[PDB]
């Protein structure tokens, strides 16, 4: 890491050109470069890199890979002031608080939402169960009810915890590693109806982000699920699309696992009152979210000021909606077992290699190993 400059890491996904807007104004006030990339896997190369003292400055995403970090001391403790602190929901400072310390500062709150194509159905699904028969319907005109990202278990993951799946269940005021709910009855029965419509036809086990995508911007199928950070595609497509919550399972509503877009500034960063001038006035600041969040929405910001000025927007609204139901997501150490365990679970019940039950068994065993 190079003295004198900022580099930043973010998400692909999330508006890594609208975060380079920020950082030129810093240049052009300050004098110092400020250099934004979205390294592939990024959540999994910072650890290995920021390991033997490189890596970026700063580093953008979701809050739940960074108690992994800050156990592994690659983050430093960031400093804000009350004055600053009371400038943002405090329920945003909790998610990145580790151990007593704050270890990041929160960007913006996250979950999914059922995206729909009001043209091509003007009363989406309240319920999952019935998507088979509107999807053999749809069929019936070369078209198909729901595509979205099978690759992903943060996209399947709501429907999985809606009849009693969970991660690590927070008691004591803690997080109890040992108290696992991937295999129980409420995950079994979510991820069975889920590899049931797979295997029925209704989804292929294959679809990705891009083909989710390209259906729903292409019109082809009737709805999608995805994050705020998807709607300028969609609003680029022209799409008459609505965003509301998600269909319920077994009566239950799908729980999401709610995210907040955090920046961590590296502890072998030699510029690290650099990034917090840079975070704390120019970033998190109605102009330098604005900047961000018209590249790519970020959803709910942290930032009080302009919150209230998005909270109008109703795809805004049905979001907080969806995370009011679901949960935000733990920071421990254990949640980057938990995603693999997850991931290799949900595709392998997908694609046959195992039953629903012995996927689910494997993942917990290995998560709670
Ligand atoms: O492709 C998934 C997409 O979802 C996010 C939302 O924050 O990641 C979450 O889900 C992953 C597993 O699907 C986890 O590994 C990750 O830690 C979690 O935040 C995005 O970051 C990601 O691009
Ligand atoms: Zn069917
Ligand atoms: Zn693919």
């Amino acid at each position: 890491i190079e003295e004198g400059k900022l580099v930043i890491w973010i998400n692909g996904l999330f508006g890594y050109n609208g975060l380079a807007e920020v950082g030129k104004k810093f240049e052009k006030d300050t004098g110092i470069k400020v250099t934004v990339e979205h390294p592939d896997k990024l959540e999994e190369k910072f650890p290995q890199v920021a390991a033997t003292g490189d890596g970026p400055d700063i580093i953008f995403y979701a809050h739940d890979r960074f108690g992994g970090y800050a156990q592994s001391g690659l983050l430093a403790e960031i400093t804000p002031d009350k004055a600053f602190q009371d400038k943002l929901y405090p329920f945003t400072w909790d998610a990145v608080r580790y151990n007593g310390k704050l270890i990041a500062y929160p960007i913006a709150v996250y979950a999914l939402s059922l995206i729909y194509n009001k043209d091509l159905l003007p009363n989406p699904p309240k319920t999952w169960e019935e998507i088979p028969a509107l999807d053999k319907e749809l069929k019936a005109k070369g078209k198909s009810a729901l595509m979205f990202n099978l690759q992903e278990p943060y996209f399947t993951w709501p429907l999985i915890a809606a009849d009693g799946g969970y991660a690590f269940k927070y008691e004591n005021g803690k997080y109890d590693i040992k108290d696992v709910g991937v295999d129980n009855a409420g995950a079994k029965a979510g991820l069975t109806f889920l590899v049931d419509l797979i295997k029925n036809k209704h989804m292929n086990a294959d679809t990705d982000y891009s083909i989710a995508e390209a259906a729903f911007n292409k019109g082809e199928t009737a709805m999608t699920i995805n994050g705020p950070w998807a709607w300028s595609n969609i609003d680029t497509s022209k799409v008459n699309y609505g965003v509301t919550v998600l269909p319920t399972f077994k009566g239950q509503p799908s729980k999401p696992f709610v995210g907040v877009l955090s920046a961590g500034i590296n502890a072998a960063s030699p510029n690290k009152e650099l990034a917090k001038e840079f975070l704390e006035n120019y970033l998190l600041t109605d102009e330098g979210l604005e900047a961000v969040n018209k590249d790519k929405p970020l959803g709910a910001v942290a930032l009080k000021s302009y919150e209230e000025e998005l909270a109008k927007d109703p795809r805004i609204a049905a979001t907080m909606e969806n995370a009011q139901k679901g949960e935000i997501m733990p920071n421990i150490p254990q949640m980057s077992a938990f995603w693999y365990a997850v991931r290799t679970a949900v595709i392998n019940a997908a694609s046959g290699r195992q039953t629903v039950d012995e996927a689910l068994k494997d993942a917990q065993t290995r998560i709670t190993k």
